[PDB]
């Protein structure tokens, strides 16, 4: 431990297939797995939902289409593809119009039945929650359910600073933040805040500093269903297509009309490895609430995948993860609570079970690819090339669950749970260390 004052280590490392671990520091411990949590949910998914399963979105009309009228409902059935697109709406809408639909007698259904209950998994951090890598994975996503604005400082300080956004995005957005003279110091614990309101509302308040260019800001939709609605509402117009009713939101489960149009996502498999190499929280959030719906046939809520993420690990992987908490499929949630040697067992089943699952080649490569291309520990240990793992990184959390090929050619299942970690290289300097060890002398 070259580790900073106070931090928290579990760790353990094991030869694949083998019964007794090489390297065993409080592997028993409970701890915060992060975004490692994401090997659990590719297994599970693939398990439940297999590496071909889709996301599928579609636009159904219920009732009679007459003279180009469709005496009914439009239903838009979303499906919580994390990877639709506006044009994939405007698209699904272009085939409705070539379809015969001109015109709807009836209302617009935003229908997000798939799911129920918040978009929110329980223990996110409130204040996270306006950043798009916490954006709530809801059933209702389009272009990621994230967006971006331009923020001006006013010429004269004490004026407004002022919004611009792209006018596509329907969102609504509201300053009352003031410029401030660019040196006084009201700079020093005025904030600039963001508060989201109902319907896709936002609001910036507090201090803004003088600058020559205007900041830069990304925030998430905190309403994906009145987001879709609001840009379907839009591709209807501009294709001509006219309504009588309003924009309703369906939430009851409730039997499919004529799909007129339709999107699926790329396959599972594609999905679930931008998942594990870039740590895609939005694609293992979505995934999450679709095992529980798959599994047990009710709409897709964070308790149901809970459920369903233990009894498939337990019942189809042998693996009975005990007193672990699973809270979400991203690791975001800080109720994960779980030991490395339950990760272990994970990781055995996998390595196992590999050229059944094409795991592996889904995790990053040190030294090439994903999150793990340059990590200054890896590479200054030598082992660019030979470890494929997931990492899981938040406040003080630097965490690694994966596979080290060693200088035998063994190869090696390794966990390391590292938090509490708090500053006033280290890791680095830990990292090269401890990787060189193990790759060196096994
Ligand atoms: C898994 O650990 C995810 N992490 C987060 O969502 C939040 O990450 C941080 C928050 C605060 C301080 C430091 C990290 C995913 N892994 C992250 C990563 O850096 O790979 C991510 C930001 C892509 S999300």
């Amino acid at each position: 431990t070259q580790l900073p004052a106070g931090a928290n280590l579990a760790l353990m490392v094991q030869k694949v297939g083998a019964s007794a671990p090489a390297i065993d520091y409080h592997s028993q411990q409970m701890a915060l797995p992060a975004s490692t949590q994401k090997v659990i949910t590719a297994l599970a998914a693939l398990i439940q939902l297999g590496p071909d399963f889709r996301f599928t979105t579609t636009l159904e009309t219920k009732g009679n289409v007459e003279n180009g009228v469709l005496k009914g409902d439009l239903v838009a059935r979303f499906g919580a593809d994390p990877t639709l697109k506006r044009q994939d709406i405007r698209n699904m809408v272009a085939t409705l119009k070539k379809s015969g639909v001109n015109q709807i007698d009836g209302n617009v259904l935003i229908d997000t039945s798939i799911f129920a209950s918040h978009d929110k998994a329980p223990g996110w951090p409130w204040n996270d929650m306006t950043q798009c890598f916490s954006a709530p994975p809801a059933a209702a996503i389009v272009d990621r359910n994230c967006f971006s604005v331009s923020l001006y400082s006013a010429p004269k300080p004490g004026d407004m600073a002022f919004i611009r956004v792209a006018s596509y995005y329907p969102v609504t957005m509201f300053s009352q933040v003031r410029t401030l003279p660019r040196g006084s110091a009201e700079a020093q614990y005025c904030e600039l805040d963001v508060v989201p309101g109902d319907l896709n509302r936002f609001t910036l308040t507090g201090c803004l500093p003088q600058r020559s260019e205007p900041l830069p800001l990304a925030f998430a939709v905190q309403d994906g269903a009145s987001y879709a609605g609001a840009i379907l509402k839009y591709e209807l117009k501009q294709a001509g297509i006219t309504w009588s009713g309003t924009l309703l939101r369906q939430t009851q489960v409730n039997e499919p009309g004529t799909v007129v149009a339709s999107k699926q996502s790329a396959p599972l498999h594609d999905l679930l490895k931008i998942m594990l190499k870039k740590s895609d929280n939005m694609i293992a959030d979505t995934v999450f609430r679709m095992i529980g719906h798959a599994r047990f046939n009710v709409p897709g809520t964070w308790r149901a995948g809970s459920d369903a993420v233990r009894q498939i690990l337990r019942q189809q992987a042998g693996v009975d993860i005990g007193n672990t908490i699973i809270a979400d499929g991203s690791g975001l949630s800080r109720h994960n609570l779980i030991a490395p040697a339950t990760m272990m067992q994970v990781l055995q089943y996998i390595a196992q079970h590999d050229n059944e699952l094409n795991f592996i080649s889904m995790l990053p490569l040190a030294g090439y690819d994903g999150s793990l291309q340059y990590r200054a520990g890896l590479h200054q240990a030598g082992v660019d090339g030979k470890v494929s793992a997931k990492t899981g990184s938040l406040q003080g959390v630097y965490n690694l669950a994966g596979f080290i090929t060693t200088a035998s050619g063994q190869r090696m299942a390794f966990v390391q749970y590292l938090s509490g970690y708090a500053v006033e290289i280290p890791l680095v300097r830990f990292e090269s260390r401890l990787y060189k060890d193990i790759y060196q002398n096994n």
